[PDB]
């Protein structure tokens, strides 16, 4: 990794492009005017790609190559790199201010500020906002994951009267449904900060490296078939199929895609009269999981439920809704997203179903199916130092008053009433909101303030 | 990196759930039945993840310990994975046949195939399933990409009588919307694969790695603005900015952005009156490239035209289109996807003006909106070997017919009329329709059949 190659090949010539003898150049990251975002992601940015000497005299020389064939030109800064290997030994002198990770903030409001340290270097702010701006995706996933989190919340405990199991209601599957391996390693630890069911091995292994845990893992996952250990048996067999797996995992939970061929007959013939002396035997704490994979993802859950209501001894909880025997669970997880999470859960609640009876797994929907506009992740110079004085920077286009960016100096503060604003024009020295909120983060090639994976749960924990 | 732990952790324990006495199981990659698709970027992946020695005894220890806490029991197939390494010093014992990079496919045809090459390693045909169907990414992109070009294509010979500039119409600033440095560069190589232009410099080192071009670099780019280089002047130093960049670049293109307070005076005052003189007086192999950035795509860009038709001399094109002069040019890249990007064109043409005044970027719409099921990219078992028997194995949900997979053997072919057929129950084997168009590229640990991204850039030609 180089990171003179890691930004829009166009920023190579804005150092051309900036007022003569500015010093100073201060930009900030907000999600522009999902009410509420997760600041998750920019510490294993830092960590594992801004940090250290990452500037060395081959780094230079493979990029000045590069760059000289992607222009057919000479605009690349050498001068200005060779300064920074040589004055801090290949450090960036960049300081970077920022909320703890974690931390739920409403949008609209400076989440991460960076400048540069040193006056030569007032153009690396802006050449690194390529890499910190994907940001957005650990930030997005986090939010998105912790928005489903809220409706199965509401959800459970308005059918079960508590929130017992929530932090394993939704799973993630999205390693194959991601665009990358490096993808599917933050996604998945992303989603992490609000749940603790993972398929995708990755997750775990950027936390410990990156953050930290108390657990040996944040993350979690149970015996489950596939499609092809199903019908590896043939057709005739799915029953064999059934049967083998369910006894190969007796005594843990075991996960059973049923939609091979039909659904509605393996639930109601094969588990439901077949084999059910296998499934009534089972342990509480290793109940069969039927899975579902096909069809409209309400109806289906609504019909494979009416069928095991009538298989299996149902019972009433305390709020008078049905649920099944503590032996048997359902996962849906083809088509869920945001949208048909929350269309699921209703319809359960409508038909008087537990939603104790369900649990949910995402992939593409929770790791893939997101942009950076979905919470307006946005990257902006607010201040200047030119001929030796400071002003205030912004963009305010005509047709769009959305796109209109803060000016000067930011500061996030705690309003009298606890809620969140973002100071600007330099405001916040005024002192009228007591301090800062943003932390250095980063500083001249360290971090300089950092969070385990734990401050950062609790940081995003509902308000329960 | 460790292959041992790039899997979806459920199928850590499918070797407990094939049927017993399976000596093969062979499955199959396609984009279910947008009409056709690009197959691009396996290649990527034998190399990087799959090739040589991916087995080693640290590697298994290390997952040992991994999925012991993950699944919080020894579920781990240990002596499988040992066998691997003591019979084939660390080497995957896979055979991978796929149709050649590049080629344009029909959806619902096979595009590769994977099968264990020795008995024992029944298991590890969908082991590699996770990693191997992140091809849908590149895949997707490519072809997405490739849409966008027909579209392009049409409309430029519509409006001008040729296809001059095509390759350079649509680039690619989707470096900082992506979710990952790893992404960006898949990304970015998969575009492409159909166009010249990037700002993303990892697409070039991935393509000169991992396929090779007679180009010294296969992407391209100009020296362009961004709001900060502009508003970093001030508000009312707006035509100061715009000045000291075009002098900066006055002898190669370079696109300003133009609606940092007000597009449509930047137009009409700035380029229009203030600052025409060092305009008018540029070659035609150095434009300005007036940039909008803002407001309702198709709106702003035809009343930017209309501002800039009445301050510079047009001419009406043999096709009767409108074309500004040679020194002006313009570039929509905000909010720009393959929707966008047909309804701009299509009222350029409505509004009489030539598409060869335009040009796109995207960025979120071009390598981040995209998911796997714009395909419907996807990995099934179809054969299987158990007891020395081979049957043909397949899914079939009652309630969704489209989900159907294919039995058997599978083989590629091209019709008698030049279209494609995928061959099932191994009936390939018959001859009756010429040679299997899937090769071997991969087998026991070694890549067999590489493509240049030369050859891959002619597969994948638009017909014209
Ligand atoms: N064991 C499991 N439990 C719950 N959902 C699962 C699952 N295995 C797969 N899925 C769901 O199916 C997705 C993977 O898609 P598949 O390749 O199994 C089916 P298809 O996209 O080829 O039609 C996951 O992202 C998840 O949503
Ligand atoms: N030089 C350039 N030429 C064309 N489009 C550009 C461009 N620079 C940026 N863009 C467009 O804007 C996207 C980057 O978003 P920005 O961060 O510049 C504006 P915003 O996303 O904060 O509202 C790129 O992916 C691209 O579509």
């Amino acid at each position: 990794f180089n990171i003179l190659l890691a930004t829009d090949s166009y920023k190579v010539t804005h150092y051309k492009q900036y007022p003569p003898n500015t010093s100073k150049v201060y930009s900030y990251f907000e999600c522009r005017e999902y009410e509420e975002t997760v600041f998750y992601g920019l510490q294993y940015i830092l960590n594992k790609y801004l940090k250290g000497k990452v500037v060395t005299k081959e780094k230079i020389q493979e990029a000045k190559d590069v760059y000289k064939e992607h222009f057919q030109d000479d605009v690349f800064n050498e001068k200005g790199w060779n300064y920074i290997l040589e004055k801090y030994d290949g450090h960036l002198p960049i300081e970077i201010k920022a909320v703890p990770e974690g931390f739920v903030i409403p949008r609209g409001n400076v989440l991460f500020t960076v400048e540069n340290t040193d006056p030569e270097c007032y153009w690396l702010t802006n050449w690194i906002e390529t890499i910190l701006v994907q940001s957005w995706y650990p930030i997005t996933v986090a939010t998105n994951s912790r928005e489903q989190k809220k409706i199965l919340a509401k959800y459970l405990l308005e059918t079960s009267g508590n929130l017992d199991g929530l932090e394993y209601k939704l799973h993630d599957f999205g390693y194959r449904g991601v665009s990358s391996q490096e993808t599917a390693g933050i996604g998945a630890s992303a989603h992490l900060v609000n749940f603790k069911g993972t398929d995708t091995v990755a997750g775990l292994a950027l936390i410990k490296k990156y953050y930290g845990t108390k657990d040996p893992v944040p993350g979690y996952s149970v015996p489950a078939a596939e499609h092809s250990t199903i019908t590896a048996w043939g057709k005739d067999h799915e029953k064999d199929a059934f049967e083998h797996i369910v006894t190969q995992f007796s005594s843990v939970p075991v996960s059973v895609v049923s939609d091979s061929y039909d659904i509605y007959n393996a639930c109601e013939k094969i588990w439901g009269e077949d084999l059910r002396h296998l499934i009534v035997s089972r342990s509480t704490q290793a109940p069969l999981i039927i899975r579902p994979d096909s069809g409209n993802p309400l109806d289906t859950v609504l019909k494979v439920l009416e069928i095991l209501g009538k298989k299996f001894p149902v019972t009433e909880n305390s709020k008078g809704y049905k649920l099944l025997p503590p032996y048997l669970r359902v996962i849906q997880g083809d088509g869920v997203d945001i949208n048909t999470l929350q269309e699921i859960v209703e319809g359960m609640k409508q038909k008087m179903w537990s939603i104790e009876n369900i649990a949910f797994g995402s992939g593409g929907g929770l790791l893939q199916k997101l942009t950076r506009d979905l919470l307006n992740c946005s990257f902006k110079c607010s201040y200047v130092v030119t001929n030796g004085l400071g002003i205030n920077v912004f963009k305010d286009p005509v047709a769009d008053p959305n796109k209109r960016s803060k000016k000067g100096r930011l500061s996030l503060h705690r309003t009298p009433a606890g809620n969140f604003v973002t100071l600007e024009e330099g405001k916040g020295d005024l002192e009228e909101y007591g301090q800062d909120l943003l932390h250095t983060v980063f500083k001249n090639g360290k971090v300089t303030k950092s969070y385990s994976f734990d401050e950062i749960r609790k940081n995003a924990q509902l308000n329960i």
